[PDB]
């Protein structure tokens, strides 16, 4: 089919998904989760083909994101079941209910955004995440993956369509031919390099784009930091996965620690991990807005929490920023005043992830201050609609000399759990 | 002060507002509401000056929006008290609470967007609305009004600052000198013409812009429409305020009504109201995407509800669209399938307004499908932050061969009312 026909099928499949009972959407997602487990061997075989075709040729950033492990598949399956189990009140949820006037009733409800386009390079593991999240939110979906992940994406899409078939909604998730280049789509979600993400931002006039182009993440080691905690926190944030959007890029160190064994153990762990430190200005006594995405790290000296906060605001990407301290007051101050999507106390920067956060999965991480901030789960794939049911109501009747009065009585709404 | 200094004061005043107790923000808003009433005579005197300076000179669209009536001031005061009374759990509200793992706790909370810039032409009545909504959501605010409303805006700003002074947060609401032309601002909210709204959309690289550039609104008269209801609904939607963004632009008529007294009474009321009808194609047997903003109206014939829905989707601005019918099934079908921000049954198009909807006020009406849809109240002025409090937690510990397991236990959260 043509990409325009895929758009139309995703839209009609999306609309059918939204009219299913919540339990039926959950059923599709449970089935997909089972298929990830049951079909692991074939999944891994197709991923092996991708890896072998990529070996020696695909750029290291893309290559690292290409592999699918038995472990990863196991967490996907766990995450998809969490979505299935938690998503039942999601679509058509009543947000507001107001009696505007006698016989004039308003409600505000959640509805799907419509049709999503996810454009991802490498990352076959995001296919099941975004498909399950779209399914759970009643959305249609077009998937545009790269050549490098063709075998993996192909099988993962097949399985998704097998899961959808149980309620006759295969059309809801379309795989776009790698042939195609970058009114139909309501939202674009790019998953890849800053260049791809900014290229997409540029070519998308009209359509909103959801994500982040950068991950300049900080960790502030406070004067009251536990010597028993700092090293492993810095090591994990920087070294567990240097290429990650939430990898540590700038280590901010309280001044009271420069002549301390705590500071020594840090430099010791950084040299054991073969990490290139670049000294910030104060510290010495290139750029503080750099994402290394490798075994490199900025270390700068600060005077106090306020200084750390100021630095994070000035140089950071508002993605993930962390304080290490034993002082609760100081920690809570930092958590309150750092304006990042994700602010942590005594936990690694690497925790910002939909699955880790108990969302089951993410479509991506957003650093926007509009719509959806941080890892975006199913709720960031919904918008709203205002419904007004009247008798014969006109605004003139409510004017100064009119016959009618407003009541504006908010009515009770079902609690969530 | 310079506009950069105003930015900094709004930001610091915003941050102080957010750290106040909810009851103190409510107190500021209650005081402002009282001042609108107590100072009505001076407000009206300043507005009279604006009107007299505008008389014969200001463009009719801007002029119509320039007047402040004793009535309008009364509804502002009522709307501001509704905000004060309903806004107490708004800022810092817990959205999600999850025990990620033993001693690793996550919460997602609401926080202010930061600093808002509202750019409005004419409309002095929006000043108190946007100021009260910003105050209630913990935001800083810069107001950029036009020369035509200088006296009104001046007094309304003065009073706002008097209200803020009770908790020492005058700086939170800045009035930008009409001198200035179109890192500091987190959101722009334009209130004016499609040209201004699109000029702003264009000049704002970086900053999100919230609103609508168009109001092509439809009303579908179903075959099962009550003859006793249609005429007054069409008359109000079109004639009560033709220049309104939510004024009726296209009347869609079910075919089963062409040879009916119901149809006759419509044309009769349209001629009494001296309204220029332009026949759609089918009907006859210029453009269907036109906003007249005057006593002009498109009438097109349709075959059924599906046809009406298709037409609304094709030609409409997804703002406000209405069905007139006595058949509940048909009405609910329309309400479900029309993708507009606001869909009504047997109520005038003119009801889409923050005050009318029980929001107390609006910052504007949004036709976006991201962030905030329809009239935007205080809740569209909030974003979120993820807080993670750990012990010494690292992601490696949770890996396949690690020591730690996730719990992902959602914890109970306080209900709202």
């Amino acid at each position: 089919p043509t990409v325009e026909q895929q758009g139309e099928m995703a839209r009609s499949g999306g609309r059918m998904l939204a009219t299913l009972e919540p339990e039926q959407r959950a059923e599709i997602i449970h089935h997909l989760a089972d298929l990830l487990t049951d079909q692991r061997d074939e999944i891994l075989l197709a991923n092996k083909k991708d890896l072998e075709e990529a070996e020696g040729r695909l750029a290291a950033p893309l290559l690292k994101r290409l592999s699918l492990s038995t472990s990863k598949l196991n967490s996907l399956a766990i995450g998809l079941r969490q979505i299935a189990a938690s998503s039942q009140d999601s679509v058509g949820r009543v947000l507001r209910r107001t009696r505007i006037a006698k016989n004039l009733e308003l409600e505000q409800v959640t509805v799907p955004i419509g049709v999503l386009l996810v454009i991802f390079e490498s990352r076959p593991d995001c296919l099941p995440q975004v498909a399950a999240l779209a399914i759970a939110s009643g959305n249609g979906l077009l998937l545009k993956g790269g050549k490098e992940a063709a075998h993996s994406n192909r099988i993962l899409h097949l399985l998704t369509q097998e899961a959808l078939s149980i309620h006759g909604v295969k059309e809801a998730v379309q795989l776009v031919n790698t042939r195609e280049e970058v009114k139909m789509i309501d939202l674009i979600i790019p998953r890849g390099s800053s260049q791809l993400v900014r290229d997409i931002q540029k070519a998308a006039k009209g359509i909103p784009v959801m994500g982040h182009s950068e991950g300049i993440c900080h960790m502030y080691v406070d004067s009251e930091a536990s010597v028993d905690k700092v090293t492993r926190l810095v090591r994990d944030s920087k070294c567990e996965y240097p290429a990650a959007c939430n990898a540590l890029e700038t280590l901010l160190i309280h001044r009271d620690l420069l002549r301390t064994p705590l500071f020594d153990q840090i430099i010791d762990m950084l040299r054991v991990e073969q990490v290139k430190i670049h000294a910030g200005p104060k510290f010495a006594s290139k750029s503080l807005r750099t994402e290394y995405g490798d075994l490199e790290l900025c270390i700068e000296v600060v005077d106090n929490v306020q200084d750390a906060i100021d630095h994070i605001h000035k140089y950071g990407s508002s993605h993930t920023d962390v304080i290490v301290t034993e002082d609760e007051n100081t920690a809570e101050f930092f958590l309150q005043h750092v304006d990042s999507a994700c602010v942590f106390w005594n936990a690694s920067t690497r925790f910002s992830d939909g699955y880790r956060f108990g969302l089951g999965a993410e479509v991506g991480i957003s650093t926007s201050r509009i719509h959806a901030r941080g890892p975006v789960g199913l709720e960031g794939l919904l918008t709203t609609k205002w419904l007004l049911r009247g008798k014969d109501h006109v605004v003139s009747d409510f004017s100064e000399h009119g016959s009618l009065k407003y009541l504006h009585e908010n009515l009770p709404i079902p609690q969530r759990n």
